[PDB]
């Protein structure tokens, strides 16, 4: 059983994530301009922490776990997606402009876990994007719900011309299960050497 | 000037994209995105996308004859097909640069255990084929990850959504809830308060970031 709250400005662009789990979206100017310059300088814009502490006050208990996505985050993968599928209590903060005002990360950490993740090496404009990717990758793994995945096929088993690998089609299992083997080792190698302890390309 | 086209099971997924784009760069034809139902290219009154897996498993694969024919359809020898996949080459700020001058992007959205390799391989005879993962876990499709390089690649494209990691960041108040803001921040001391910003950096990439170092 999990309990998601999304924070955003943006409470629309959360519609695509539509009884083990509930999943609320809510209207950061709820508790209200949520932005202002940076101290120090610097291009753009930063959210205020006043109107953020507000809301994280009424939303999170000090079991909530808070997930604060942040191209400056750790990184988000699989491991922590197991790790966040047992919590009672997700609640993530979704920021936009240059970031959230670092201080409603610290204040809340004073009360409860918190989280600050990446869901990968590329920049987005805010939060709400990497939400929809951490909520669906976590969800999968809820109780009641390495290496890289080699080719798959289906039928037909000749199409234009191209033929499912034949010991596909021999039905004997050990051969397949080394073919498949070979098959993602060779993946790996070309696509994500990293995962086998080799330099990237 | 870039059109985007998305193919799917779950069109409605990809409704906030549409929603986030700003009227002036549509109107000035600077980007077009369109979403489209995979199943309209289905053969049989079941509309069918997937079936079961050669050589055995567990799971669905989406069936080759129907995406061959939507892939048919929607692409030209220009499009860069994009095909998001746990299995992919990793999608990165680098991608998203050369992605975002493409004239046409065809996102391949697939489910359940992947689509039939042969289409990806068949299209690759006549068009640039990209497989690409966002990151290292699983999703349940494409359709996320569809989201996410969108955003990415849009962005880039100027005027169209309107290495270290960065350190925090502050606004109004100077305290609040017991924290003030550094006040070197707050100093006049230009120099100064780069070399800080620096620091910060190089801290936070040490303690969150190692691989980058
Ligand atoms: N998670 C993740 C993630 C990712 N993997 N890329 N971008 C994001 C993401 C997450 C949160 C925010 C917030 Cl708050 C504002 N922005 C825009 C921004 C901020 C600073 C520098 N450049 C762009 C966000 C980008
Ligand atoms: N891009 C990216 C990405 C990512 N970073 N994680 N998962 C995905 C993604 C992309 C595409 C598909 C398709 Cl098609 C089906 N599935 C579900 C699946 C397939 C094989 C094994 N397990 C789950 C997809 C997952």
């Amino acid at each position: 059983s999990m309990k998601i709250d999304v924070v955003t400005i943006f409470p629309e662009y959360l519609q695509p994530v539509r009884g083990l789990v509930d999943v609320a979206v809510h209207d950061l100017r709820r508790w209200t301009s949520v932005d202002d310059s940076p101290y120090g300088g610097g291009p753009g814009m930063v959210m205020k922490p006043t109107v953020w502490g507000d809301a994280l006050d009424e939303i999170c208990t000090s079991e909530t776990l808070l997930v604060v996505p942040t191209p400056a985050g750790y990184p988000f993968t699989q491991e922590t997606a197991w790790q966040w599928s047992t919590e009672d209590h997700l609640v993530i903060a979704c920021g936009r402009y240059e970031g959230i005002d670092q201080r409603v990360a610290d204040d809340a950490a004073t009360r409860m876990r918190v989280r600050e993740v990446s869901i990968g090496d590329y920049v987005l404009n805010g939060g709400e994007a990497a939400a929809l990717v951490i909520i669906e990758a976590v969800l999968r793994l809820v109780p009641g719900v390495s290496l890289l995945e080699g080719p798959s096929y289906t039928r037909p088993p000749s199409w234009r011309g191209m033929d499912v690998p034949p010991v596909l089609l021999s039905g004997d299992h050990a051969k397949i299960a080394a073919w498949r083997a070979e098959q993602s080792r060779q993946r790996t190698i070309e696509r994500r050497p990293d995962l086998l302890g080799f330099d990237s390309p």
